[PDB]
């Protein structure tokens, strides 16, 4: 699959069976999704985002399926306006920026 | 060429021949660089950063040269901690996210 960049590259991932609309974002290092109640195995973490640091549950080994590629990968959970899939997941997905 | 995303995708662009390092950010709509002095034909904009607005100057038709591909594009300058090339320049360069 190939995302034209003429529109925002949003897509539906299935995080552990649950569907979320996420932005494929090569300028972000890690991911962070709002909405899914995800698990019981989380370290606390923090992330900035517009303003400053807010509180996130960071999960390891989560199952993400995107465009029929299922993958296990870390992800974080908290309040964002945008659900971001950063480079941590883009690389597990096998994605690349092309010429 | 295709770029994997193991590292931050940072490249030397040339803006009117002047080299700056920029982050290829598919997560960004627009583009903004600091430290470039592009002139007086611009319109004032204000763009929201994490923790507040910054005031910017928007220039049209600027010659960008990235990876041997020369295009013209709109570009803002302002005090940004990172020089981002958002989608408005990624599309002009013919760049795509691939899976």
């Amino acid at each position: 699959p190939q995302f034209s960049l003429w529109k925002r590259p949003v897509v539906t991932a299935y995080i552990e069976g649950q569907p979320v609309e996420v932005l494929l974002d090569t300028g972000a290092d890690d991911s962070i999704v709002a909405g899914i109640e995800l698990g019981n195995n989380y370290s606390p973490k923090i992330v900035g985002g517009i303003g400053g640091f807010i509180n996130t549950k960071e999960y390891k080994n989560v199952e993400i399926e995107v465009l029929n590629k299922k993958v296990r990968a870390t992800i974080m959970t908290g309040d964002t306006p945008i659900n971001i899939f950063g480079r941590n997941i883009l690389t597990a997905l096998g994605m690349s920026l092309n010429l």
